[PDB]
């Protein structure tokens, strides 16, 4: 048994969580993948040749400072807060269809199993959405091995080529989770909306 | 065989356990789910610009790099809600297990149900396993960064990447605040309403 | 084979002692230890308001722009793992004592009446699932003074990097956790172990039934 | 409520109309280009010892450079790895979209989309791997180089050099293959299965 | 197929059936009362766990640092004791795998008991294989912990480490004669029981 | 139903002819003459040594120090193998994608012409990780050997820094061995089990 | 054509070479085997009597000989090794030629084989292993007597080098075995199931 304060802030919580899932999912989404579709369309994430991004590599052939890549820094900037937003919504959403599990009772809960399907889906993308955060830690870790490493000895030519290498690798990789992070929201916006009926009331009322 | 005054002792381990859970599940859970929605909601969790977080770096491009004053004030307040969620899994996992009946051919529904609810707990268990190693692995992480950048002035990547973690970090807070909010708020969710079945499941 | 009549008398006197050594053990044992571990954490050894009191002093001479002495283990958290060794030998011991107790209760195979086999199977699956998470805290405690020492040594090597001596601290509070953590486990082992074989001793112990 | 279903509508049918023209024009141009360049004499030697670049150490050190011959297909492999992985990322989420609402019993029209899509998933697997080797590739000739330099006297760390470049050579020739079948493949199991992966139910 | 051939293969049978039943009727027996009082012996029995730490002779501002000598008397008699058992495992699961008759249609369920049995010998190998190579990396790690404690003597946790080691090696070899006492034990427990079925699964033909 | 443009189709159609043209003359003459040369191979004094002392590479240290070379019979095996491992997983790919493409619509009914070409990809696949791994071999080996020549010069005292840059030349001269073994293996393998299905995999529904 | 006959010689050699492997070699090696194990270099009465001389002034250092007593057993052994892969990977494709065209309905014949080769498959699992842990034991005994060499102050690197030993020693005692044991294995499973492998339909 619960006394009615605990009900109240529990309940309050469902309506706040209703209310914005409703919203969240009538506004937020359309408007968010209509924003990365263009965002993909813009010259930054469409160079034409992968060898304008060459960062200056500043080092002594027989070693002086050199900054990280300025062409992919600014795209990391615009990537950054996209990548914050959906792992909240997800994980919003996600939540929201666990509070709608209805009573576990006997016999083969139809509603239940919709549930489950679209709940594995939301486990899905969660999985591949967590990756991004450390891969952004990731690049320039490996990047300063490698800037250190060419520094370290200039004599090897592989060294040079291996940064410039995961320049061009780190770019194309900003463009699969922006595409990633569009389909993402796009696969949600159609499965929730598709199943809605069952989601909110599996058993009926 | 056992002998009666031994087993008194189990049997109030038991009815405290019982009696935690309910007073625990009533008032507790209910107010974590309230604090820990405020908690994110003010404006320490909510950096309007990431750009105002990145914390004083200074290398000659030696003198003494501090540790990120933003992330740590959170973290002290982070790390008594990560004991507190984990202490009070624990608590419920093992209340439920005492409320396995015996294991029997005919009349396992209600055990069925149990099993169901016990799926869900070691899946919060195994997301919040991680919260506990990740706060020494940030420190770690980090401190490599800053020593590597002093080590080498010259790689600009190696200054980018402790800017990079603290950024990094900021964000792991706010989903494990949320991880920990949605952790009671499913179990409170479920729990309440399989509490027929999960505390008699055969009936009786 | 016949086995021998000296032969069976070693066997059936270790049967008959983890039988005495099990039932005993049931009855006396668990009791005492629910309720040990239940008393072990409402002490305040392991209910410290502020885990800032148990920081170690951790001195290292500070550089500026213009060697180092003794740095000694937490002692706070040592006279706790002191309580807790024993109590970890304690537990693995008595639970591979009751898991060989229940696999020499599995009767001869017969394709019939083997639902008193399937009690005992479930039960034994719970007892794997112990042998798991009591198997990793053996070697968690080696592994923090292992990780504490590379990060104290370290500390000193590189004393400008202020994270590392934060990170001495935070493995400290960690610990603290942990260990916490692993009297409830034990606690909490020796509680579902109790309830389970109590309820469920009649088919264990006699699955066919006589 | 119903205004959301234009605007998820207009993108599919938007993602429709990109996937419809692309898996017919694009589809059949990219296995006709990547047949060919199979067959040109850049990815067919007679003797794997003309890649072998001059590795210049002294003997008992200077600028060694790397392997020309590999770096100049590797310019010409990383835009076809970027467009095949992009067209069948946005393959998949065409098929995804096209999953109607979860109804009742085995519904076999469901079960045709998962039978393509559980082969876009193993074509997907074998795909990632194929970015981050490249990377990859560098590093472990670096590593080679400079350890060939820092100890000289050992022949072995000469000979890896050659034999990462010669392997490289072959691994190069492969994802221009698979990447060639992966398109072949898709084109294949979608052309067949079109009715059913489009309208499932058939209304 | 050969004369003579055939002969050569039979006595290894006959080689072996002759070795498992005496060995099943008398080594078994003996190994399980041995092991047992091992355990009781006061060698593994340690009344307070600061009496097996040895001693760490570093100057603390480098002379030999010899191995646990406590520990070390308790390895000797442990080594040869895996040694045996691991070999009668081994023995005893090729027995039970010549055993199993042709593979008929349908099921027989003499070859199910056979395969039950069977797979308790493969999970019992499992753990006993962990055993053997745990005795050198126990050493090794050691070695590093006391090198490190050397290296830098201003560490007081490289010094507690060895002690924490040589406490954790000790509950090692505590838990490793408990599990070949006890493999022993349940090995001729469930061949005993299952013997009518073991070795002849198709019944008398 | 899809439209795709009739010379777009057109180009596709000669792909598969072009696959099919090549699996046909591939699978009857390159087969069976491979297994044979493979075979002979095997066969030849090179890979077959009784004595495995002879293929100790005189390894020079002082007991500074002067060049040590790879294992001179090593490396000429390596030379004629490459070429060995470069055609098999060419022309395993080429015969797996064949399968694909002769995989029919996905239909309710008649699902056994299906299920015999889905038990020969299963083998395919099967092949295909055990030949993945014989490509990165040759890489490993240098540089084992090579960190092991290195060790050796190093640290001269320890006599078993020695002992192991011979062990790897005894393990690699094996692997080598097996890894023709597994070729013709897998060409004999390939040929026996789509000659023996060649009518369901090529037409499984029936003929039309 | 003329090259189905290339594979029919080759299939009837296969099949000729696995009827004398078969009859002839596994009876032997079993034989041979069991009589390794029977021998005194085997059957070490103690085992401190393999511990090679480790000399170390307890840095400048004289040359750390290998251990003979085990390096001689490695000289039997690795010829042993070579054989049973060989003949597994013989026998392994000799079942996959006998497989059958793929026909409808479950053919028990065809369930036969599978069963079979899924114990081949197991073996082969065990014995690739074999093959290289003998790099590994000089290389790990070499980084050992080079920690050793290199800090002399430390007494557990001079008693992992004997450890290492030891262990070694008894892990060429069970590979012998295992190697018996899957000789033993597979002449029992192959003839047993004979009539079904060669001709299931």
């Amino acid at each position: 048994r619960v006394h009615p304060e605990a009900q109240a802030k529990v309940d309050v919580f469902r309506e706040d969580l209703c209310s914005k899932t409703e919203n969240l999912l009538g506004s937020y989404f359309p408007k968010k993948i209509s924003e990365l579709d263009a965002f993909l369309k813009e010259p930054a994430l469409n160079e034409a040749n992968l060898s304008n991004l060459k960062a200056p590599l500043d080092i002594p052939v027989p070693c002086g400072p050199v900054n990280c890549n300025e062409k992919i820094v600014v795209l990391l900037q615009r990537l950054k807060p996209e990548i914050k937003d959906v792992t909240e919504q997800l994980n919003l959403v996600t939540t929201w269809l666990q509070l709608q599990i209805p009573r576990i009772e006997d016999g083969n809960n139809f509603g239940v199993a919709v549930q489950e399907k679209v709940f594995e889906l939301m486990t899905n993308l969660h999985t591949k959405l967590e990756g991004f955060h450390t891969q952004i830690s990731k690049y320039f870790s490996e990047r300063g091995d490698a800037v250190a490493k060419a520094a370290k000895q200039p004599h090897v030519g592989d060294y040079r080529q291996l940064v410039h290498e995961l320049d061009e690798a780190e770019y194309q990789e900003i463009r699969l989770m922006v595409m990633e992070i569009r389909n993402a929201y796009a696969v949600l916006y159609d499965i929730i909306l598709k199943n809605f009926e069952k989601l909110k009331k599996p058993r009926g009322e």
